[PDB]
């Protein structure tokens, strides 16, 4: 009612939409850790940022896939 | 790479082992993200820190679902 504060480190969902493709950015901190994808010709699909910069993301649909760094904006 | 130089953010996983249980936490600026654990029992899946710091993770063994307390420390 008041008392809802936020404290360090506040994993809140950037949500966009692009076209017909609800981009949620999750960011705790200003860093995108994550991208919830909800297209609506592709489905809603988390998109988790693997560890490093390597530009490997993985799909909440299958994480026995390794998304490249091409296919990372298949969106 | 030979020499590094990461940006503000800077997501790196820490790999232990508490028990027969080997837990990665995908750590990236001070907040753990996601929890990839390997259980010896229970085989491994990734646990995602849903946005809100409330208390609640998805699992890539069903996004579907809604992850509560007494699960995400199901191990």
């Amino acid at each position: 009612g008041a008392d809802d504060d936020a404290p360090s480190g506040e994993p809140d969902v950037t949500i966009r939409q692009e076209g017909d493709k609800t981009i949620q950015e999750y960011r705790v901190n200003g860093f995108l850790y994550a991208i919830k994808v909800v297209p609506k010709h592709g489905k809603p699909y988390f998109l988790v940022r693997a560890d490093g910069s390597d530009g490997n993301f993985i799909r909440s649909d299958q994480p026995d896939k390794l998304i490249p760094q091409w296919e990372i904006f298949s969106w």
